[PDB]
């Protein structure tokens, strides 16, 4: 019987790899799909031409807001925002930028130590099942950002509440993504006016706003600054830390080995990195010539997708893809940040958030397991991430 273009996603599962993607990685490592919006694509799902893709500049993130291009999923976002980074680059911010949101700002590791310690405190205090998700990681991740911009940590829960309809993934625009973008933007633009905040990310935009060397830099790139760093960086935290957790839960024998030597910790993030599946879709770019990868020529104006598990699962690059193992040659060489122009400008945060969260939770709860089946977490679907809507664990 005849059938339809395959589908992507294939799943918004986290906790397993179907075996679709290893089929398509040795078939067909580049092969054509239909997004939710109807648009075809072409999906890489091997080490070797993920990497040219995002090594190529040609394959454009910012084309990819283009009217009329094929489409992954619907802005929820203006379509200059799709360009953040480079407008950020424009004005003569990145650097600045970059050093805010650095891991080595004073006292910063100690804050997140603290803030874990006293949500575990909380949970132990209530006595079990606790919720790994709505009551530490994303919790975690809020205060963090809270901190890492310079602003009240009170506002943090309202922030965070619009990213379940901001990072949605969808085959079409979201009423919602636009009131929860403006309400945003209108609090980052009272932040950059708000004379008690002088330090971090929202501090530092303030003192260059008023130097007259960025005196031509619009007031809403200022405000965007803030609402896209804050809403990414919480949600990629947020959302790699629990499904990692779950990964880690599911290895009592690497649990054990990280509680009894915690100096291992960031060999084993780097593999939970490695092996995670929370972006739910390919990272998405619009050829702008015709360019060769593997056997298809892609014709200028094509969307392609980059599968990061297709590339980070691969064999020929990660033998033994499947298995955690803290002793690889080249560990670091996933593709979990991305690769290229846009590699991920929060690296080293996103790594110490997980490095420091599951060190408190290995001392706290040295004993964390599920409390229910694996079978019965709820995973979020039409979203940018995959994620546990509930993560409940006793101890
Ligand atoms: C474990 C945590 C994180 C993961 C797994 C992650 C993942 C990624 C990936 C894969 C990309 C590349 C997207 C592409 O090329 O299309 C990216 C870009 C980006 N990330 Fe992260 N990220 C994390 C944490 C953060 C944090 C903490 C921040 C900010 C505080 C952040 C802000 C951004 C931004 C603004 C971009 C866009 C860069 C550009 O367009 O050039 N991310 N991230
Ligand atoms: O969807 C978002 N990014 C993924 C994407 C993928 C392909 N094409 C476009 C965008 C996104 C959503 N928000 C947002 C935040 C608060 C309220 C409403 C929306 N911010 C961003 C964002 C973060 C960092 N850099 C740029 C954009």
């Amino acid at each position: 019987t005849a059938t339809v273009l395959l589908e992507v996603p294939f799943s918004a599962r986290g906790d397993r790899i179907p075996d679709a993607v290893a089929e398509l990685r040795t078939r067909e490592p580049i092969r054509k799909v239909r997004t939710i919006t109807g648009a075809e694509a072409w999906l890489v799902s091997s080490y070797a031409l993920c990497t040219q893709v995002l090594e190529d500049r040609r394959f454009s993130m910012k084309e990819t807001a283009a009217a009329g291009a094929p489409r992954l999923n619907a802005l929820t976002v203006p379509p200059e925002v799709v360009n953040n980074m480079g407008n950020i680059a424009d004005a003569g911010l990145r650097k600045a930028v970059m050093k805010a949101i650095t891991p080595k700002a004073p006292g910063l590791e100690q804050f997140l130590r603290d803030t874990a310690n006293s949500l575990l405190d909380n949970l132990i205090t209530e006595g079990a099942p606790a919720d790994l998700r709505n009551d530490f990681a994303d919790p975690l991740a809020t205060a963090l950002h809270c901190k890492v911009l310079g602003i009240p940590q009170e506002d943090g829960p309202k922030l965070f509440r619009s990213l379940s309809i901001a990072f949605m993934s969808s085959a079409d625009p979201i009423p919602a993504a636009k009131i929860n973008w403006d309400r945003d933007i209108e609090y980052m633009a009272g932040i950059l006016e708000n004379p008690n905040i002088t330090t971090g990310l929202m501090g530092e935009l303030s003192r260059l706003r008023k130097d007259p060397a960025y005196s031509h830099v619009s007031d809403e790139l200022f405000a965007t600054i803030g609402v896209t760093f804050f809403g990414a960086g919480v949600i990629s935290t947020g959302s790699f830390l629990t499904t990692a957790l779950i990964s880690l839960i599911q290895r009592p024998q690497l649990r054990n080995l990280l509680h009894e030597k915690p100096e291992l910790i960031p060999a084993g993030v780097e593999e939970l990195l490695r092996i995670n599946l929370s972006f739910a879709d390919g990272l998405p770019r619009l050829a702008t010539a015709d360019i060769q990868v593997g056997d298809v020529l892609v014709r200028k104006g094509e969307l392609v997708l980059v599968l990061l598990e297709g590339a980070n699962f691969d064999p020929e690059h990660f033998p033994n893809p499947g298995s955690i193992e803290l002793d690889r040659p080249n560990p670091t060489s996933h593709l979990a940040f991305g690769r290229g122009q846009h590699f991920c400008p929060g690296s080293a945060l996103g790594r110490r958030h997980a490095q420091i969260g599951i060190e408190a939770l290995l001392k706290k709860m040295p004993g964390v397991d599920l409390a229910v089946p694996i079978d019965q977490l709820v995973w979020r679907t039409r979203f940018q991430r995959r994620i546990p809507e509930r993560l409940p664990v006793l101890w």
